[PDB]
RNA sequence: AGAGAU
C-alpha cells in the first residue's frame, strides 16, 4: 500500500508498451506509466517497468503473469518492494 | 531481480 511500481522481465514482445497498458488497465486498471529502458538497442533485454494507480492493481498484474512460460521463456513478472509488510 | 531509457 506504498509502492506501486512492477517490473517486467524476459518474455517475448507480445507484451509492449500499450499492450502491457491495456493488459495492466482493464486485467489491471490503468498503467500509469509503462517504462521501457530496453529496445533501444534492439529487441533485445526487453524487460520493462509499468506504473499502476496504488497497488491493488500493481499486486495483481505481478500475480497475473510470474511464471509464464512463453514461447520458451518464463517471465519474471514482479511488483515493487513490498512495503505493505507491517 | 528489482531501475527510466524511449
Amino acid at each position: 500500500m506504498t509502492e506501486c511500481t512492477l517490473w517486467m522481465t524476459n518474455f517475448p514482445p507480445s507484451y509492449t508498451q500499450r499492450n502491457i497498458r491495456d493488459l495492466l488497465q482493464d486485467i489491471n486498471v490503468v498503467a500509469l506509466s509503462i517504462r521501457l529502458p530496453s529496445l533501444r538497442f534492439n529487441t533485445s533485454r526487453r524487460f520493462a517497468y509499468i506504473d499502476v494507480t496504488s497497488k491493488e492493481d500493481a499486486r495483481y498484474c505481478v500475480e497475473k503473469l510470474n511464471g509464464l512460460k512463453i514461447e520458451g521463456y518464463t517471465l519474471v513478472t514482479k511488483v515493487s518492494n513490498p512495503l505493505e509488510l507491517e
